[PDB]
């Protein structure tokens, strides 16, 4: 298993493209995205979820912190972060697999 | 970033706004939800999924036991915890922000 | 509580049912399924999977299992986090989860 944090982001979806980019530079390999509701802060509004796993804590405070200092002081959103081992992955764990051995 | 308790309650979909009753009563800060699909032990139900991150893992236990002593001898659902750490969130963190330094 | 390990999928919407399959023949009581979008290697319509199980050894039975059957072919991956189940009548019997 190879550890990872998972970063979410739940967000107003007039951000989705500009929250994706963020997650390509910075050197995410791929990310999940959803579709939800939520009430912060009839009441319910819509809103998206981003699900991004990364090799570091870095990596996802980096993705973090550019979207809070460009975005949350507009627009609605939480971000967290969550531990995760990952099993299998292709592109994450690369061609050795989450398990290899030395 | 600031520790805090991710409850997710997985129910049948007409106990949405029951539900939301209850937590906005809690004095949890928010919650996220969404459509699911499932299957448990007692095709594919249309069910929700909600998540709660509250500060305190005795709010997340508070809301877990009255929504399943109100609804979850009647209905089908289930209620579990998960680690999370706040990064950003207005809310949840407060005007303090998540303390980036602890 | 009733410390769990859910294992989360998440692959090709085709792939539903037989993952189902695959989950139910391992002994899991149960799990939850959604529809995501995903980009890994713009964004493809796809589906997670979310199953809590009792032991960490069965959650790994499931991944293997579908790694091994479809991941050459199809797109996926599959992680695990570490939950605690509070009420669930399956998954903590008739004593509840303590
Ligand atoms: N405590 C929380 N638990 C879970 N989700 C939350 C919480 N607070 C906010 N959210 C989610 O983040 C979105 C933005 O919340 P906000 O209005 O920024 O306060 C909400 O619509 C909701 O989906
Ligand atoms: N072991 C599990 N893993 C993941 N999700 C589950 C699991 N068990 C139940 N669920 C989800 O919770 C919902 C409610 O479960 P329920 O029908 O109350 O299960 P049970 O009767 O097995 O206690 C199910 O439709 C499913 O979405
Ligand atoms: N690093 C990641 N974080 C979150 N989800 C991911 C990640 N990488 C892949 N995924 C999810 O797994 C799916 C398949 O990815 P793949 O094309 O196998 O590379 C993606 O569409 C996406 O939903």
């Amino acid at each position: 298993a190879k550890p990872a944090n998972k970063l979410v982001i739940v967000t107003e979806k007039i951000l989705l493209k500009k929250i994706a980019k963020i997650i390509d530079e910075s050197g995410a390999k791929g990310y999940t995205v959803m579709n939800t509701g939520g009430k912060g802060s009839s009441d319910i509004e819509a809103n998206i979820k981003f699900e991004i796993l990364t090799e570091t804590r870095e990596m996802a405070e980096e993705i973090a912190d550019r979207v809070a200092v460009k975005y949350f002081n507009d627009y609605a959103g939480i971000i967290y972060i969550c531990s995760a081992e990952v099993l299998y992955g292709h592109t994450f764990c690369g061609p050795e697999g989450c398990s290899a051995w030395s």
